[PDB]
């Protein structure tokens, strides 16, 4: 891996937003870290009411105005915001030459499951209502937002809503019990995600519901009929086996899955693309994948 990976690992070993003592401090910690990646001058942000869900349009100069990624931010269903993820959103908008709708879906513990999935499906339905075409759309998300991407597709399919051309999952979180082998075997090399904080956030999202509830933990969902899926994951991740098991389940369901394991990469390494070469390389691959499925 690039020497820059050592700098990102060192940052994460000291700035541990998932290990902050309160939800308020976890939220503020991730906001402080995102504020470091300064936004390019050519990014246009437009706040919008996406059918009752607050959102922001992210546009860059080469955004095709009729192609849209609905972007579902990570943060364990508890943290993250339009602010934390607008840099990753603009990088994807640039690579995929599209507009990104970044939504502020309801967060736990204030709004437990299924609030997040109600909001992601409402935003997608609103895009259709306002004239977006499914063959020029995609849903993408990181970590909890990667799990929410799969759950959103399942819920839309079950409601008879036309599915988009493709979907992208970045280090998705789909096992809310943390029982993947890598949760043990990669614990020593993951500077961000460990079982204790994952179970803390799962508790807030589930509010006593079965941790294998399919739209909360899509490792247990019926995935038949989903569109082509790109799963990017790092091998230095306790969540590696979330991606491996999701790929197995989607392939068994007849889905066109690409599983891309990036050697030595850490959780949502794409968010560090300003400093990490593999982050920008992975975002270029996301853009290639989306443009191929919109052809
Ligand atoms: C430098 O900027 C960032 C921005 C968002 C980030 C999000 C995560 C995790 C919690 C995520 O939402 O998947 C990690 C690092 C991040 C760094």
């Amino acid at each position: 891996a690039s020497e820059a990976l050592t700098m990102i690992v060192n940052l994460l070993r000291s700035q541990r937003p998932l290990q902050e003592p309160t939800v308020e401090q976890m939220r503020a910690g991730l906001e402080a870290m995102a504020q470091m990646s300064p936004l390019p001058a050519d990014v246009e942000l437009t706040t919008v009411d996406a059918g009752g869900v607050p959102g922001a349009w992210v546009r860059v100069p080469e955004s095709d105005p009729d192609r849209v990624v609905l972007y579902l931010h990570g943060g364990g269903y508890v943290i993250g915001s339009i602010r934390t993820h607008r840099d990753l959103a603009q990088r994807i908008a640039r690579a995929a030459r599209c507009r990104v709708l970044l939504i502020d879906y309801r967060l736990a513990p204030e709004h437990p499951h299924p609030a997040a999935v109600e909001d992601s499906t409402r935003a997608y339905r609103w895009l259709l209502e306002t004239g977006s075409d499914p063959k020029r759309m995609a849903i993408a998300g990181d970590s909890a937002g990667g799990g929410l991407t799969v759950a959103t597709l399942v819920a839309l399919r079950d409601a008879g809503v036309p599915l988009p051309a493709a979907a992208v999952c970045l280090s998705p979180w789909v096992d809310l019990e943390g029982i993947g082998e890598s949760m043990t075997t990669k614990a020593a090399v993951d500077p961000m995600v460990q079982r204790e904080p994952l179970l803390r956030m799962a508790s807030m999202y589930l509010a006593g519901q079965d941790p294998r509830t399919p739209l909360a933990a899509p490792l247990y969902a019926d995935l038949r009929g989903l569109p082509p899926l790109l799963i990017q994951v790092g091998t230095a991740e306790t969540l590696l086996d979330d991606s491996v098991r999701l790929a197995e389940r989607a392939r068994a369901a007849g889905v066109q899955v690409t599983l891309e394991p990036w050697e030595d990469m850490i959780h949502v390494w794409q968010a560090f693309a300003a400093m990490l070469p593999e982050g920008q390389q992975a975002i270029e691959r996301i853009g290639e994948f989306l443009r191929q499925h919109w052809q």
